């Protein structure tokens, strides 16, 4: 990795644009404007991009051989970072403030402020902007999976009287519909924030070399079926394969894809009659978790409920919702994002039925379906010193209001009633609002401040 | 990286689910069901992650401690593993056969094939479906980019007469929207496949290592400022910043945001006006090309051209549409999708304006607005043997037609017609068809077939 060849092209050419004789350059980065957000990833970023000697002669280089072709010319400021290389031995003369990581914080609040601390350096500050506005992902899955347990929450206690197992309730299936491995590991991250459940495999080695738990691993899962293991047996044998999966682990919760050519049948007749015996025997801690895969998310999950409560004993729970007996349960993994899972979950209590009885997973609609602009995040400059005099910059289009940015030197504070206010200007210099929460997390070249992964679960968790 | 934690973690317990005595697992992709998909990307996963010596007594032994707790049970296929590391020095017993990178093939064709060369490793074939289901994103932002680059193509030859700058028409932006950094690499160089250029740098080393260009960069880039080297001057002094940026660059073309307070007078009065004498005096290869960013993108577009044209001396081409002069430019760089792209050339086509006046650049919607159901990509097994005996094997949910998969050992093969057909059943045995169209790229550890970059754009040329 290559920190000079890690930006966009142009900024390679931003040296030359700044007014002269300006000696710092501040910016901020903020999700402009899903009314709270989840604040989280930046650590990550500091660790595996930002810190140590990130400069090295050969680095230079390899940057300035690519840049006269990529642009044709020769633009690159080889002498601007040859000085951090010989001054600072190539560690970035650079202070980073933010909220602390798992903090919930209401849209258009500062996040995270960065400002140069080598006058010779103003050019640094938006160079890193690119790498540093990545930090849109972790926020956003992390955001939308916390916004989606404030629906199971909310539900699973309306229909149970209680919050039992919700951590486990959405499950990570995005390893596959993710854009590249470093996604996967990133996303599922964000997303074990909120919950306990994973399939993406990736998200704990992340986990564990940049956060860290008291815990061995942050993250779980149960072994489960897919449509090979059970298509491989022919189709006139479903019922050969269920039998020699549920016997494999028999001791264990184990989820099977019933769905490959009826699910409808595979409920009735297969697991309802046929494989009945071995369904029924099974533990409280080993469940079957049926798992259809296909049609309307809605419709198939009521039809299947509908089918195995009238194939099992069901109980009323206290509420007076529906129970299916504790060694039966059900999955539904196909078709399951923010909008859909809420309809689920609202047409389950409709017709009576408990919560309890399922789990949600989701993939792409977990970890790919999202882009930087659902919580607007923006990195901007909002204050220079130029001539040794500090100026308030900020944008503001005619055509959209929306996209203003902030003025000035910033800082975030908690309010008389206890809510949050960036104070822009440098105004948090009046003691009026108390103490800036931000804290300083990166200074030329060290990270001075980070969070283990259970503080920022603990910062995360719903009200 | 370690391959034994780089799939979904049900697949860790797949081995024990298939049918006993299977010998051979064999599995295919598909784009099911947009009309053509760029085939790429395949090439970087195959030399990243998956040949030679990728197993390692270490690593068997860190997967196996992962799996522990992660599953909090003992399901990790240690013995397997053990075997193909020192049976094949841990080189994977797999071939995989593709259609070359680059072909542009209708959707619902095989596009490359799975299937274990060891009967004891019956497992494995779907133990990597996740890293090689990654190739969706390749192959989707390719496909995407393609389906532009035929708008853009459409509307240039209309109102030009040719096609002329056509590569250079829709620049890519979103190394920040992106969701990682390994992303960005895989993402851009995707894009380059069909354009030239791409602000998103990381795109460059990928090409270079994983495929290779005869020219010394497979993409380009010019300067151009950011909101923050306009609004670092101050307000007030907008047009200091501009006539600053143009004299720096004054023998190259440079792109200046011009939306930081006021578009329509920053065209109309500090370029059309103010400035107006360092424009008009620009040589042919070095345009100013202002760039609006923000309001409506096809509105803002009209309207930014209408002003200039007021400004400076339009001509009329040989197709009857208003061409500004040489030296000044548009880039829209906001906004835009496969869609609005479209709304906005016909937009301009509508108002007599000809292709040649404009740019586009897109970030999040070229690179990270995309999800793996857009072209269904798919990998399903499809042919095992069991008991010395091959059987075709397939799913067919019965409330979703569309998710049914193909039968038997597949071939790809061109048609009377020139067109494609995918052969099921090991039909393509017959000789029928021609020879199959797929290539063995991957057996037994070693990549045994690659392509360059330029045999890969080559492939992907619009007709
Ligand atoms: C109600 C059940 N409760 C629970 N369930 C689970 C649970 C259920 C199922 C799975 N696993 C699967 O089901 N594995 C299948 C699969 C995997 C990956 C993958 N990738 N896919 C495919 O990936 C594609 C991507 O889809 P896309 O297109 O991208 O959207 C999709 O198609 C998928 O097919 C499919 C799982 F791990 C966990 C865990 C805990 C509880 C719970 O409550 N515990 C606490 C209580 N407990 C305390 C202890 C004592 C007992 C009581
Ligand atoms: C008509 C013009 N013709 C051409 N133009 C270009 C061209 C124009 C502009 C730029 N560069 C910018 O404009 N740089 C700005 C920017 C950069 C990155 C970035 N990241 N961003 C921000 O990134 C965010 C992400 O946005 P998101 O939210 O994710 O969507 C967005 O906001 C952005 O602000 C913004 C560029 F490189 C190239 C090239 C060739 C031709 C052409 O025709 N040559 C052949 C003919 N030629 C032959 C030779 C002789 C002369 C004639």
């Amino acid at each position: 990795f290559n920190i000079l060849l890690a930006t966009d092209s142009y900024k390679v050419t931003h040296y030359k644009q700044y007014p002269p004789n300006t000696s710092k350059v501040y910016s901020y980065f903020e999700c402009r404007e899903y009314e709270e957000t989840v604040f989280y990833g930046l650590q990550y970023i500091l660790n595996k991009y930002l810190k140590g000697k990130v400069v090295t002669k050969e680095k230079i280089q390899e940057a300035k051989d690519v840049y006269k072709e990529h642009f044709q010319d020769d633009v690159f400021n080889e002498k601007g970072w040859n000085y951090i290389l010989e001054k600072y031995d190539g560690h970035l003369p650079i202070e980073i403030k933010a909220v602390p990581e798992g903090f919930v914080i209401p849209r258009g609040n500062v996040l995270f402020t960065v400002e140069n601390t080598d006058p010779e350096c103003y050019w640094l500050t938006n160079w890193i902007e690119t790498i540093l506005v990545q930090s849109w992902y972790p926020i956003t899955v992390a955001t939308n999976s916390r916004e989606q347990k404030k629906i199971l929450a909310k539900y699973l206690l309306e229909t149970s009287g209680n919050l039992d197992g919700l951590e486990y309730k959405l499950h990570d299936f995005g390893y596959r519909g993710v854009s590249s491995q470093e996604t996967a590991g990133i996303g599922a991250s964000a997303h074990l924030v909120n919950f306990k459940g994973t399939d993406t495999v990736a998200g704990l080695a992340l986990i564990k070399k940049y956060y860290g738990t008291k815990d061995p691993v942050p993250g779980y899962s149960v072994p489960a079926a897919e449509h090979s293991t059970i298509t491989a047996w022919g189709k006139d044998h479903e019922k050969d394969a269920f039998e020699h999966i549920v016997t494999q682990f028999s001791s264990v919760p184990v989820s099977v894809v019933s769905d490959s050519y009826d699910i409808y049948n595979a409920c009735e007749k297969i697991w309802g009659e046929d494989l009945r015996h071995l369904i029924v025997s099974r533990s409280t801690q080993a469940p079957l978790i049926i798992r259809p895969d296909s049609g309307n998310p809605l419709d198939t999950v009521l039809k299947v409920l509908e089918i195995l409560g009238k194939k099992f004993p069901v109980t009323e729970n206290s509420k007076g919702y529906k129970l299916l007996p504790p060694y039966l349960r059900v999955i539904q993994g196909d078709g399951v994002d923010i909008n859909t899972l809420q309809e689920i979950v609202e047409g389950m209590k409709q017709k009576m039925w408990s919560i309890e009885n399922i789990a949600f997973g989701s993939g792409g609609g977990l970890l790919q379906k999202l882009t930087r602009d659902l919580l607007n995040c923006s990195f901007k400059c909002s204050y220079v010193v130029t001539n040794g005099l500090g100026i308030n910059v900020f944008k503001d289009p005619v055509a959209d209001p929306n996209k203003r940015s902030k003025k000035g030197r910033l800082s975030l504070h908690r309010t008389p009633a206890g809510n949050f206010v960036t104070l822009e200007e440098g105004k948090g210099d009046l003691e009026e609002y108390g103490q800036d929460l931000l804290h300083t997390v990166f200074k030329n070249g060290k990270v001075t401040k980070s969070y283990s992964f259970d503080e920022i679960r603990k910062n995360a968790q719903l009200n």
